[PDB]
Order: C-alpha cells, then structure tokens, then sequence
C-alpha cells in the first residue's frame, strides 16, 4: 500500500540521520570509507564481508533495509570486523577496538532514545507479510 510505502520512506529518512551522525564525530573516521586494498592487501583475505558508514548510506537509498533491526546487523558487522582484523595488545590495536565498540555503543543509545517501539513492530509486520 502507499502507506505502507511511507512507512518505509519515513524508516530512511530516520536511519540517513543517525548514520550522518555518526559519521560526522572525529572518533569514528576510519569507518567511514572502505578500506584501501593499496595500504592494506591482507585485509579482504582476512574480512569476508567488509562494511563501513558509506556503504551503509548506498544501502538505505538501495531500499536495502526495511527494520532497525535490518540496519544494526550492518553496525555489528563495522565494529566485529575492527575487533577481529585488530585483536594485539599493542596501543593501534587497542584505540581502534574502543573507538569500534564506541560507535556501536552510540548506535544502539540513540536508537534507544529515539526510535519509538512501535514504529519499529510496524516495520518488522510489513516486512513478514512480504
Ligand atoms: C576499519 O579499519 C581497520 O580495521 C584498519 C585500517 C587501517 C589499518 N592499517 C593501516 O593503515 C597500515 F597497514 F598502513 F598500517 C588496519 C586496520
């Protein structure tokens, strides 16, 4: 239905909000683009499904995502793929594992505060019907 199109619509517009939120705080710069296959040609041997804050944003307007709970499997994906590709002890390792678990962290807080409940459990309804 168109109704359940604005739904949908409405979905986006929330979901580009939070990602443009989180790509704009300084801590969170190296998830923002892919990583460079020159500086770093190990990494997609290691990683088998890279993902970063750009990609997301091709993916809302793809109409990729039809629930949060859609969009934070691909937050999840950004920070265990940091923790996995950067597990040493040493002080690079350890700052890029506490600014990963940051930026899920402040995901999941601002998700909390502002997607209502019951938005969410219409998403969730469309998206099973289909
Ligand atoms: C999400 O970002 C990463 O997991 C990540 C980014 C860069 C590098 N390495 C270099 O820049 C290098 F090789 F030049 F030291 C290692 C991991």
């Amino acid at each position: 239905s168109m109704q359940e199109e604005d739904t949908f619509r409405e979905l986006r517009i929330f979901l580009r909000n939070v990602t443009h939120r989180l790509a704009i705080d300084k801590r969170f710069r190296v998830f923002t683009k892919p990583v460079d296959p020159d500086e770093v040609p190990d990494y997609r041997t290691v990683i088998k499904e890279p993902m970063d804050l750009s990609s997301v944003i091709s993916k809302i307007d793809l109409h990729k995502y039809l629930t949060v709970k859609d969009y934070l499997r691909d937050i999840d994906l950004i920070c265990s793929n940091a923790l996995e590709y950067n597990p040493d002890r040493d002080p690079g390792d350890r700052l890029i594992r506490h600014r990963a678990c940051a930026l899920r962290d402040t995901a999941y807080a601002i998700i909390k505060e502002e997607l209502d409940e019951d938005f969410e459990q219409l998403c969730e309804e469309i998206q099973e019907s289909r």
